[PDB]
C-alpha cells in the first residue's frame, strides 16, 4: 500500500502531431489524456494499419 | 571569368507529375523552375519523409 501526497509524483504528457504525410488523423482522450490516432494503408500486405500514441 | 554566347549552354527542366498516391502534393518554385514536393509517412520507421525534386 502507498500513501502519498498529490504533489509527490509527476506525470508528463505530449500528444504527437499528425505529420503532413499521414493519410488520416484524429485525437482521442483516454481518462483525460489526448492521444494521436494515425492510419496508414499498407499496400504490400493489402491491409490498413492504425496507431494511437502519446 | 566566363564569356559565353547564348547558344553555348542549354538547360532542360521538367517538373515531375504528382502521382495519384502521394498524400501531399504542393508544388514550389526555385528561380522560375517548378519543383515537385510530396510527403509520405513511413509507418515502418514511425517517421515522415518529404521529397522536393525536379
Amino acid at each position: 500500500a502507498y500513501l502519498w501526497h498529490r504533489t509527490a509524483f509527476i506525470l508528463a504528457y505530449r500528444t504527437p502531431v499528425v505529420p503532413e504525410g499521414a493519410k488520416a488523423g484524429a485525437s482521442f482522450s483516454a481518462n483525460g489524456v489526448a492521444l494521436r490516432w494515425l492510419a496508414d494503408y499498407d499496400y504490400s500486405q493489402l491491409g490498413d494499419r492504425t496507431l494511437l500514441d502519446v
